[PDB]
């Protein structure tokens, strides 16, 4: 059959796709330029990760149509055509792992945070991710690429130039690299520390629930120790534990919070004192005191605390959620690579499923948009404001 026809398809639905990528991922940036909400270092790397999808609708994937048709060029001017792509995806990789490793921090040491995560330098970080996004994405232009073996043959029968070459992919840019180069090492070992430090993060966050719970539970316990204690130093012990217990919870409105740990710890030396001169009625009853005090701030403190830890565990999961999609999207591509690289026995996948496969892959600069507005209410509020006004 005509290779225009089926070439069609495919040329219809990028045009469709790159449509989707622009006008999603503009939106995402306006919305991050309006609200100030969402002025952060954590959205600084989405809004790099949207330029990036910007940038394929806008350059990528009409130089994806072009390196289709197989049109006659000079084999370095066809590789970047065929590498840029390369640049855009590498670039992501750098934008999600920043994103995770911005999580962890936030849910690891929350204390040093605003301190250590900073504008400027996620500015920096972004900069330099970009620079080396275009060192690896284009390093078959400093010369690991197949020009020096030109197919003259299939040049000469597309009447192509002296110099010139039949511009597609897999004819310029060698497998080696893609398969050893990109793949492995600059896609795939990123993808699986991305992992690693979203398992960290979940553990991280599960940990710290559950000591929550714990701390909860021994001063409610000890407390319940004391009620039935029968001499002073039962209640000295429990006591001891006690104190111990609120002041690690301690270094974990605010104003309010803290004046009821002040509250707390000197309630329990008011006992404490008490059970050390031996009078134990009189610590028993200071001790049922404190519950006063674990009702108006300490379950106050407990519930907040609780839905802190929930909104970062949510909000990793929307973030791992974008990086799952972007491998779930370019893995096939990249898939069938190691299939022509390592079984060179094996038929080479037919044109229609690297079509597919490439649109898969393109596709991925869509979704993102979507999953910011269903999982970030913050997002969702200001797409809402941005397309009811214009
Ligand atoms: C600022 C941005 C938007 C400008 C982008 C310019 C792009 C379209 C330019 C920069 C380099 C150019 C390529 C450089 C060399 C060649 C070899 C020639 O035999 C065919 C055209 C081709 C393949 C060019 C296509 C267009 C190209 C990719
Ligand atoms: C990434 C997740 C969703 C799974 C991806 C599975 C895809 C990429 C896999 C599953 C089965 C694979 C195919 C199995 C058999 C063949 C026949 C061989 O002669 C060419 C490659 C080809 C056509 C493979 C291409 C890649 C393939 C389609
Ligand atoms: C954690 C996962 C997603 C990493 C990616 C798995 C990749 C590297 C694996 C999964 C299936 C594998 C392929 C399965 C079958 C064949 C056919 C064989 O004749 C050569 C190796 C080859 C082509 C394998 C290459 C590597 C491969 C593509
Ligand atoms: C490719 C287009 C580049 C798009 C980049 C536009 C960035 C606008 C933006 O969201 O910036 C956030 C703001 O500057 C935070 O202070
Ligand atoms: C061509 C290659 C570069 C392409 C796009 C530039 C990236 C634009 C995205 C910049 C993201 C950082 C940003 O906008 O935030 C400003 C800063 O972080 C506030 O402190
Ligand atoms: C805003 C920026 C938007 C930029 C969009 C760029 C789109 C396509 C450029 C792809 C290169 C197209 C190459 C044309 C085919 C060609 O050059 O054919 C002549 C050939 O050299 C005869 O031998
Ligand atoms: C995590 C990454 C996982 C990497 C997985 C597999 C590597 C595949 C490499 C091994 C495939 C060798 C195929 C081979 O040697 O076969 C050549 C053929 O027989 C010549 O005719
Ligand atoms: C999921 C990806 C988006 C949905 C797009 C699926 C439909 C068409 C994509 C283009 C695949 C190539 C079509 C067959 C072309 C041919 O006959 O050679
Ligand atoms: C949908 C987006 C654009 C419509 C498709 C444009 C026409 C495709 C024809 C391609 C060709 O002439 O070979
Ligand atoms: C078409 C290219 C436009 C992409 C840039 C989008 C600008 C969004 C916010 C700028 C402030
Ligand atoms: C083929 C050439 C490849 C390079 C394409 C780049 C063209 C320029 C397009 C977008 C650049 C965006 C720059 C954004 C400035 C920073 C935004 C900000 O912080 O305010
Ligand atoms: C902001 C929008 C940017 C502009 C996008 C323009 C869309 C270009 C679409 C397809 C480019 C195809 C170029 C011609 C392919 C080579 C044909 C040939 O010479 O054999
Ligand atoms: C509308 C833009 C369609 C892009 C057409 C590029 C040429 C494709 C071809 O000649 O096979
Ligand atoms: C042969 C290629 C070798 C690499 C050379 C470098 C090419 C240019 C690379 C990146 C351009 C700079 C883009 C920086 C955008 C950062 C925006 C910001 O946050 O300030
Ligand atoms: C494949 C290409 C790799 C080439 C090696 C890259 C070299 C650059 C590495 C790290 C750059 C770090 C930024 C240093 C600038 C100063 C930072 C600062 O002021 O604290
Ligand atoms: C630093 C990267 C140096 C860029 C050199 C580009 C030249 C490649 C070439 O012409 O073959
Ligand atoms: C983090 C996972 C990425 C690292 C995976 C390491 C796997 C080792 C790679 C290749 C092992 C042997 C390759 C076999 C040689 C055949 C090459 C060929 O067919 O041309
Ligand atoms: C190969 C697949 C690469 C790993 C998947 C991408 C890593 C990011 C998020 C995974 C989901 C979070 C872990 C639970
Ligand atoms: C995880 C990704 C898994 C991708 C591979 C899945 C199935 C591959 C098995 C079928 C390939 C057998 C070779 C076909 C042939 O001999 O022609
Ligand atoms: C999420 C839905 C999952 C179904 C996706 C459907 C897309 C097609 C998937 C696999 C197609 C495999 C085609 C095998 C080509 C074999 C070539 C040959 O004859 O040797
Ligand atoms: C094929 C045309 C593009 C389809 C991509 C749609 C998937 C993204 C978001 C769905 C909601
Ligand atoms: N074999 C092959 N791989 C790729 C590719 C890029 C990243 C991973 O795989 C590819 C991309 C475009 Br865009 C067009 C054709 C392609 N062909």
């Amino acid at each position: 059959a005509p290779p225009i026809m089926g070439s069609s398809v495919y040329i219809t639905v990028e045009l469709a796709i790159a449509v989707l990528a622009i006008l999603g991922n503009v939106l995402v940036c306006w919305a991050v330029w309006l609200n100030s909400n969402l002025q952060n270092v954590t959205n600084y790397f989405v809004v790099s990760l949207a330029a990036a999808d910007i940038l394929v609708g806008v350059l990528a994937i009409p130089f994806a149509i072009t390196i289709s048709t197989g049109f006659c060029a000079a084999c370095h001017g066809c590789l970047f055509i065929a590498c840029f792509v390369l640049v855009l995806a590498q670039s992501s990789i750098f934008s999600l792992l920043a994103i995770a490793i911005d999580r962890y921090i936030a849910i690891a040491i929350p204390l040093r945070y605003n301190g250590l995560v900073t504008g400027t330098r996620a500015a920096g970080i972004i900069a330099i991710c970009w620079v080396l996004s275009f060192a690896i994405g284009l390093t078959p232009m400093l010369g690991w690429n197949n020009c020096g073996q030109p197919k003259e043959g299939k040049a000469h029968s597309q009447g192509c130039g002296e110099g010139q070459v039949a511009c597609l992919f897999e004819d310029v840019v060698p497998m080696n690299y893609m398969v050893y180069f990109n793949f492995f090492a600059c896609v795939l070992v990123p993808l699986l520390l991305m992992l690693g430090v979203y398992l960290r993060i979940f553990a991280a966050a599960r940990r710290q629930l559950a000591d929550l719970e714990d701390n909860w539970e021994t001063l409610n316990d000890n407390l319940k120790v004391i009620e039935k204690a029968d001499n002073a130093a039962q209640v000295k012990d429990a006591l001891t534990k006690m104190r111990a217990a609120a002041l690690d919870a301690q270094k974990a409105e605010m104003k309010d919070f803290r004046h009821g740990f002040d509250i707390l710890v000197g309630q329990i030396d008011d006992a404490l004192k008490l059970a050390n001169e031996g009078k134990v009625k009189e610590a028993q009853a200071a001790a049922e005191q404190l519950k006063t005090t674990r009702n108006a701030y300490i379950q106050k403190y407990l519930e907040r605390a609780r839905s802190t830890l929930q909104k970062e565990v949510h909000a990793a999961k929307s973030a791992a959620i974008i990086a799952g999609l972007f491998a779930l999207c370019w893995l096939p591509l990249h898939i069938i690579n190691c299939f022509t690289f390592f079984c060179p026995d094996c038929s080479h996948a037919p044109l229609w499923l690297m079509y597919l496969a490439i649109v898969l892959a393109h596709t991925n600069s869509v979704v993102n948009p979507f999953i910011y507005a269903y999982r970030i209410r913050e997002f969702r509020q200001t797409f809402r404001k941005i397309i009811r006004s214009h």
